């Protein structure tokens, strides 16, 4: 029971695993296009004698946190232990062996998406976004006055496949996840692998549609199942008037009775109808989750909230360092101390706090983060709100 | 068809309304309790000829705002058009005189609870605080370490008939409404209906029990047809202890597999697992809505973050009023002016920025609410932000 | 946190846990019937400080077991730990001490059913009666030719109210719980409560008939919310030929689609119809479970199969005793023995064994019983075979 | 509206009247292998002066019966009438002609299984093995500290493609059908069948997986539209070991909720978790079906229980023989005689009785089988009683 990094022949004992393990899996055909996301030793295989009965690996990501700042970002994916071997600490080897090569590497941040909510807490994740499912009933949706690009003459949105607009929904996701905390870098391979899910599948999905804006585009398709059922699986807007302009364009899908689409919690969309309840709520978790690889590094590349005067504090992160915290003027100043400690919370809780997605009263309140000093709970909940509402780029 | 005052005679005529208008409606016994809370001239009735075809009425409630500031509120409630007098501008007429009476009256809000989620944009009432339903399967749930109140020894939690306990429950819930946003005065005749409703009903709902804390109470019922639900009508906790305390005993009610809660959206429960993800989202809805009687008075009532230096800018209220507004120290003066506005909104659109459930950049990016500069728009979420979070009392 | 008998002060915190515990709790005007069954010093309390945070007790009951012995039993039940109290080993301790006075006062067994699966295994009881629901399909439903009672000339089965009919029910239930493997002897205030819940219950259950045979009777009720469903709360038939008619006068409820009813595996209804499969079996449980108290005791009580010719060998039960038990004649005589045991087994797979509705064959399979001689797990399985069926009684 | 054997042009008729009358039919590409196991003058049409109206056959199977003995069995399968020819007694005329065939041929015994529960008793057919769905729900499941194969060190079970293990699933499932009641001989046309469905179909089910061990293998797929169940096609174990050790690789599948499997009552899973309970029996029909071509044949082929002791009775099958039935030593003497019969039953009973799945005590209390004397009837129980546990093959 060895850990290591695979060879070329390991490869097919993994995506044997990975097809038995993910029922999303699509096949070796298509973790081709992924492997060039996976960088020389980002990948650890545990072999039982010789069977692959445990993989994990990372991958090279840039995420976009609050200030506009992009970070490299080890993305945590493909993991997985074989049934014959749970209960045998497998996972617990991989994630500390791809823990020391992620931070000897010098990423500062890992990020992962979660298959459940109660296993990565214990490895320093913490949930950073929130997924937020919003299903409008159409038939009753009217546009408030105060919504934008209602007035009479043609509209800037188009019909268009999916196909013959890469270029455009390329440009437009570029500005976007370089603007919005929680936006990835998408390479091209991701993109390949997008489009190949535009088309109609033989008793699979049905053909996928794009309306297309100079600022925004959004694609769609009808659910399999449910024939007045649209669902929205991905709306990137760089400008309001993009973003109205759009739900103007799916509103206007008279054959649908619902229009279904994953958000964050701050879409504006029920705000732009005279009724906010037709935009109910049917659906919400934790989107990406957050490990501080390092502590300081992380807390300085951020942006922090100019509205919140300058400010001094010991921030302790159980096995993780104790730090002068000085935040003024949007940055932050962190540096080794043995002062006492005036904050405490593990790992998770940092990540979780990271993206400004959830308040520090917020777990200050479950005690997943201890002060004496309710002052300074208020001042770190401002400055580490994200002015731009912090979104879910794409699930890897 | 002819706008009065109600007559002793008018009353039967109006609870026959009620009962063909409102589903919960408990009956004349019942809405002689309520009576006591509507000030002489609070209702409005519209005869015909002659049978009552529409009624409107306000009673006298105590919001506490930011600042732990408790303001005289108009409750409407008991609003009701005939199905046989439908289009008929009887809604905008009531409305329309309620208005007049509450504001010559000096109240400077008034609040309801929304039938439906797009009839009272229009009359100046916007959504300001947010229902969130939790339902937890209790299977599952282990509590996280950092967890308060997992120690040996004894409880500090008892299981208690509500009825035996009325003095413990007023004197909690009075702490609770005085410090939390979204609370209001419950009134000795509310007692009396919460807990003629806590005893079970033939062939109606079950027995109500209580777990009791002496910062903290919680009111549970099984549900009527699902045997394996635990309902909590009510939790109300003033300490992070309490709260904590509470929740352990509610995973503890092993018989049930889902324990299910209307609460806020701030609610820490999910942080207090090891697995957030146990806490699913089930149901969203706008809670309580305010309009704003009074601009000036109500601006000036509530606190604001200390946190956001001093600031100046001039807000206009579409056919409200144009003010002056000078925000620092958590106070707001704000006084007439005919300098250009440099803010735009319509009065609904202040009722829900005004408890801080809704953020001025939300309703901003649907053009609810005008500026140029993007400075200002973070200087009032900033300061309209609520420290301690908002949460709804009871509806009415 | 102390352990006692109660007192008649005691008795009101008790049934306040009842109604928040059990959700088929009936209420302290019905529990005072089956508290005649308690026998002094067979409930204890736990106290906190004082609120009951705690109870169980033991009821007087008479198993008829193989050979139609019948034996004093001790019935546990209104076993509960308040939700406040839990993972404080107050069941472990409540259990250790009934058991400790339930073997003092001579019971040979102990019998509960099981609100879960996965409880009451650890303190040596085991499931040793299956429920199994059956569902007809009454509309397809057409006797064999082979099936009794099918000439002309009147039938001997009456529709009859329960109520006018007590002394016939008495009757045929003596007759059967004496000459069945799982009867209980049903005392005076168990008929006075099975008779009130006959009756319809306003917004609750409808009223209850009878079928009434000289030797048989079924007590049967329409579905409250499905009317087209027939349950079965209770058939007793002491003759095939009483068993046969009053299923042929339950197939005559015209007006119904299906008739449903909780049986045991052996019920012989599919092989009186045509078509065996219209008797689907709907669902399937663990009924009643025995803790043996006294190893010895309870061997030598039963009868065993005749048709397995005498043998010899040595018992071990995991911190129960080690036994010479020799078996011919179908009895057993069982002596202390300190010989090498041949054969192994925990208590509450004997419970499982004791009225035949478990084989050892399959309980060895699972290796919850251990023997190197395969013709000796023959040999048991043949002996403790029962060759009437056995069945569950009541709950409780 | 002749009856005879078909010619190489009747079989495009044939295979019309298959994909109309069986929704599993899978093609002639498919149909081809299976013919290889029809014998000449294994098969019967019915042309109407021509189109076929109604077809039956026979496949040559080897059963094995108790006492490991294995018998050749008329496997009667592809059996349609045309819904152009119903109630014209096409079935009983193609039924009877099978019936000369298969009997002058010399098969002791034939089989089916039954599309619906009513049509194949009035031919002789008895339903002769019980199949079981358990559905786990394995969230909760943890095994017992009795079961095997919980000890520290490497797992004996390997996740596989089931392609690339043909040679050990022959292996294993060779060795299991030859020990088993119930057990059917699986040709190399069948394998080819079997793993054909292994592989993910368009728009069909998804990808087969296998947990291989020495002594057992399972296949199972996730369910196509309920991608938290596992369905186990099939479960071959030779070993209680080897029976463990896979039920422990499936509890191991940790992203699904539900492990399905159809097996039968004696199956040890429920004994092998702490909680017997998760393993809840969610469908129960009649597997195989028997027909006793030749009655003392047959009573002298198979093996009977060693722990009855010496006996002798005369046997009545109505229309089927009485014979001096001797049972002793586990052989039976079968013999013609004109003695008065002493217990008498329909031949279909004879088939129910035959692999030990129904008793006959069950059997004589629903009067489809006759005795005055109820020791003969204990007897009878006994001697027929399986050792091993009787199980269904496949389904033909
Ligand atoms: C070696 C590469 C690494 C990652 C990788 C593949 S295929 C593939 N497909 C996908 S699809 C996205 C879902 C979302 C949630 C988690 N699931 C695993 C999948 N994702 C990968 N990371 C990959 C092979
Ligand atoms: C004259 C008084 C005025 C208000 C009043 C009654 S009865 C009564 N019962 C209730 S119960 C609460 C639900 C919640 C949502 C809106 N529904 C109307 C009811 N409420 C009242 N305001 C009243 C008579
Ligand atoms: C002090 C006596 C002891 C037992 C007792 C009562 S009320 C009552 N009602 C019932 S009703 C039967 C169900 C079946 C399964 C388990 N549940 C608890 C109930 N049973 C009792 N033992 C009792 C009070
Ligand atoms: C001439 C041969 C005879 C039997 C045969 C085929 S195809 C085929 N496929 C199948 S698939 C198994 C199901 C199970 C229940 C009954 N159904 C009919 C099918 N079975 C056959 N006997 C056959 C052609
Ligand atoms: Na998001
Ligand atoms: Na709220
Ligand atoms: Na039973
Ligand atoms: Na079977």
């Amino acid at each position: 029971v060895t850990l290591c990094s695979p060879t070329e022949d390991d490869w097919p004992g993994m995506f044997l695993l990975a097809a038995a393990s993910f029922t999303d899996f699509i096949g070796p055909e298509s973790a081709t296009a992924w492997r060039t996301l996976v960088p020389t030793d980002g990948a650890v295989v545990v072999r039982d004698g010789s069977e692959v009965v445990g993989m994990a690996l990372y991958m090279d990501l840039r995420l976009t946190v609050p200030g506009e700042v992009v970070l490299p970002t080890a993305g945590l994916s493909f993991v997985a232990v074989a049934p014959t071997h749970r209960r045998r600490g497998l996972l617990r080897a991989m994630c500390a062996e791809l823990h020391r090569r992620i931070a000897d590497s010098g990423y500062p941040v890992a990020a992962l998406h979660a298959s459940e909510g109660g296993i990565y807490g214990r490895f320093g994740y913490g949930p950073a976004t929130t997924l937020h499912e919003l299903t409008v009933d159409r038939r009753f949706a009217r546009f408030h006055a105060d919504a934008p690009g209602g007035g009479l003459g043609g509209s800037s949105v188009r019909l268009v496949r999916p196909t013959e607009h890469r270029g455009e929904f390329e440009a437009i996701y570029e500005r976007w996840r370089q603007q919005v905390p929680g936006g990835l870098l998408r390479p091209q391979v991701l993109w390949d692998e997008l489009l190949a899910e535009a088309k109609a599948a033989p008793g699979g999905d049905r053909e996928s549609f794009a309306l297309l804006h100079p600022d925004g585009y959004a694609l769609y398709r009808v659910d399999r199942t449910d024939l007045k059922l649209a669902r929205v699986s991905e709306l990137r807007a760089v400008t309001a008037d993009a973003h109205c302009a759009l739900w103007r364009a799916l509103i206007g899908l008279d054959s649908m009775e619902r229009i279904s689409i994953i958000t964050h919690p701050q879409d504006p969309l029920p705000h732009l109808l005279t009724d906010t309840r037709l935009a109910r709520t049917t659906w919400r978790q934790d989107g990406l989750w957050l490990r501080i690889m390092n502590v300081p590094a992380a807390l300085e590349a951020r942006g922090y909230a100019h509205e919140v005067g300058e400010f001094s504090t010991v921030l302790e992160v159980s096995d993780g360092g104790r730090f002068a915290l000085k935040i003024g003027d949007g940055r932050a100043r962190c540096t080794p101390t043995d002062a006492a400690a005036e904050i405490e919370m593990d790992r998770d809780v940092l990540g979780s706090l990271y993206l400004g997605a959830h308040r520090a009263s917020t777990l200050a309140a479950a005690n997943r983060l201890r002060t004496k000093d309710s002052q300074l709970l208020r001042r770190l909940d401002a400055a580490f709100a994200s002015d731009v509402p912090v979104q879910t780029a794409f699930e890897f």
